[PDB]
């Protein structure tokens, strides 16, 4: 048990979006996501607007120089910070891309977990069914969708014994 700077509490502000897919994509995604760690450890958020709150999901356009520009459908689709005095739970999302709530494409519901999973304090995981996998995997069996003993001990770690 060692999450961000020993807080329980941690506050998220949605600043990104999805030119393709409606809103409750984006918005839902960031809080399924969000609450998809409250579902399974004793963790505390809230979501606001103000002007940057701990976990800040922010979206990413072409003009993204800060890490790697616009690689349109590749392999890439988003990056995340979490242990840092100032980049702490703040993350990036691929503009240019197929946003979808289906796996109809660029799965922003579970890329979200993942890099919620991420500012939370986590890096990578080794099983298949581990939502802190390197690698997104196009299972379209949404209906199976879960945690996994290997993110499961990442995530206890921090918000946990
Ligand atoms: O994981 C990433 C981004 N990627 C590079 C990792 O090598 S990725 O290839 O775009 C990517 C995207 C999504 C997932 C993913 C999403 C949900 C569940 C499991 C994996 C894994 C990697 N950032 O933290
Ligand atoms: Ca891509
Ligand atoms: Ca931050
Ligand atoms: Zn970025
Ligand atoms: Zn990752």
């Amino acid at each position: 048990g060692i999450p961000k700077w020993r807080k329980t509490h941690l506050t998220y502000r949605i600043v990104n979006y999805t030119p393709d897919l409606p809103k409750d994509a984006v918005d839902s995604a960031v809080e399924k996501a969000l609450k998809v760690w409250e579902e399974v450890t004793p963790l505390t958020f809230s979501r606001l607007y103000e002007g940057e709150a701990d976990i800040m999901i922010s979206f990413a356009v072409r003009e993204h120089g800060d890490f790697y520009p616009f690689d349109g459908p590749g392999n890439v689709l988003a990056h995340a910070y979490a242990p840092g005095p100032g980049i702490n739970g703040d993350a990036h999302f691929d503009d240019d891309e197929q946003w979808t709530k289906d796996t109809t494409g660029t799965n922003l519901f579970l890329v979200a977990a993942h890099e919620i999973g991420h500012s939370l304090g986590l890096f990578h995981s080794a099983n298949t069914e581990a939502l802190m996998y390197p690698l997104y995997h196009s299972l379209t069996d949404l209906t199976r969708f879960r945690l996994s003993q290997d993110d499961i001990n990442g995530i206890q770690s921090l918000y946990g014994p």
